[PDB]
């Protein structure tokens, strides 16, 4: 019997990225009731505030990037880059959402939050990530170019985005980009990949 | 036709479901505490996050063991488990009765002890005493959590989860979790046992140690 080895990877990869604003909020709190850091009582209520709206924004963006059904419901390109913005918020790099307001359907909102979150990983030292999205030819065809110092996708996302077992790297980066190659190819789409000199581009397209 | 992430999703919207409770509780709290209208509540506010603080941490670190953990080869001491069960306990009405000696367990095992207790805590819908009882022996590592309470119960999609049947009658977040205690047990060789009684419910499961 094959066991849930990739649910877990996910379940390993999302309790990582919430653990830390998570800790830092009991912490925050710890040097509140210290009284040796009353010193610093308004840092640490920066710190818990901070982590607050971290952990917000990432569970929001996990809801519908990660926790969302294949069931077929619009979702508002407003909303989306509202969740998108959110996870940019905590993160060197700055957002570039080029999407005209419009209604995606789910396989087109999934992918779009996943390939935002993929650009702006490629850049390690800050840089731009570019999102467009543009409904034409019966498709929803997306692009993120991600452009910076040093842009780089790693080689378990590219392992990943081609749906290929993970070999060489962490279980965290490859278990998004599967799961996104996972959710495109079953809607009938695909996935590619444009990697130059400080520029890596995920594009994807799904029908419409 | 190509296969989805449908399982992965369910098992993150369960885990989103969870930690956007307290997570709110957090942002509410600092709301109330900002607020000039509700200064009179700025104790009750403290008191509402470091409470939600607490509960958030201890679903994190039981999640990590419960449902990050790989299935690669590394021993789990019994009474950290404890801590990380007792910790899901700590913010519902029934109790964790924890009553395997202090000892090394195995992936397998650690996992699927961590799964059992909350099935069992969630079996109980107006408390009573989850007793986990667990025993190397015979090759094998043995677990079993007795639930006893008014009106125990196991819900059906937690009982077709355990057999590793599909989603028929029932919500998805208590049946990704019997799914995936499922999956893990038999990908180990094991297997999983349920019993029921009146206001007593029962999940057994062993796997070779
Ligand atoms: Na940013
Ligand atoms: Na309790």
């Amino acid at each position: 019997v094959q066991g849930p080895d990739f649910a877990a990877m996910l379940a390993a990869r999302l309790c990582h990225d919430f653990i830390s604003p998570a800790s830092a909020i009991v912490s925050g709190l710890d040097l509140l009731e210290d009284p040796s850091a009353q010193d610093m009582r308004d840092d640490a209520m920066n710190l818990i505030a901070s982590s607050a709206r971290k952990l917000a924004d990432l569970l929001q963006f996990t809801r519908v990037a990660f926790g969302a059904s294949a069931s077929a419901e619009n979702f508002d390109s407003r909303e989306l880059e509202k969740l998108a913005q959110g996870v940019f918020a905590h993160v060197r790099p700055t957002l570039d959402w080029q999407i005209e307001p419009q209604a995606m359907n789910k396989p087109s909102s999934r992918a779009v939050l996943n390939i935002a979150q993929i650009a702006a990983s490629a850049l390690p030292a800050g840089g731009v990530a570019t999102v467009k999205g543009v409904a034409a030819d019966g498709r929803f065809s997306i692009i993120a170019d991600a452009k910076g110092p040093r842009a780089r996708l790693r080689p378990e996302v590219l392992a990943g985005l081609k749906g290929e077992p993970l070999a060489e790297g962490l279980g965290g980066p490859w278990v998004q980009a599967a799961y996104l190659n996972a959710l495109v190819r079953a809607a009938g789409g695909q996935i590619a990949v444009e990697i130059g000199e400080d520029r890596a581009s995920i594009a994807a397209w799904v029908p419409a």
